[PDB]
């Protein structure tokens, strides 16, 4: 598990982060191009899969692309995330992702807006 909020370094002249509901905080103002950098992220076994918690009040969908090394690097696999009824309505969802192990620089490279609290990668 990842929380957003807490990414290394980014790519943006709007992002910021935002509270949820919960109390929770995350990443919002996200626009096409803008990209978040998590550094060192040992997938350590195995993993398969990549869920996010997100929401989008947006009209059209949002690829969230999981790239490694660069924003350019080797994609392991996207996210599309369609309207969850509103900005602050999170929802979890998942995608597979090309079964990754070791140590990699993960850029998320954002098409859109949307609204991410965490994500995890686990091995289904
Ligand atoms: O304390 C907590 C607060 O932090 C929390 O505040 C919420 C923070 O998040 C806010 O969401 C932002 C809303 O504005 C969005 O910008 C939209 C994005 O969509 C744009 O239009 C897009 C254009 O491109 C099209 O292709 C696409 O289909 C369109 O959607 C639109 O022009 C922009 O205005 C941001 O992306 C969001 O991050 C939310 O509103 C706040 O309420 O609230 C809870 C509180 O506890
Ligand atoms: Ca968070």
């Amino acid at each position: 598990k990842i929380e957003s909020e807490e990414y290394n370094s980014l790519k943006s002249s709007t992002i910021q982060t935002i509270g949820t509901s919960d109390g929770g905080s995350g990443i919002g103002y996200i626009e096409s191009g803008d990209y978040l950098v998590f550094n060192k992220i040992n997938f350590g076994n195995g993993a398969n899969s990549f869920k996010a918690r997100v929401a989008s009040g947006a009209d059209t969908p949002t690829n969230i692309q999981l790239r490694l090394g660069s924003p350019t690097g080797t994609l392991i696999g996207t996210l599309t995330v369609a309207s969850t009824g509103g900005w602050n309505n999170y929802e979890e969802k998942s995608c597979s992702i090309t079964n990754t192990t070791g140590q990699h620089d993960l850029y998320l490279v954002f098409s859109g807006p949307v609204n991410i609290d965490y994500f995890i990668f686990d091995s289904n």
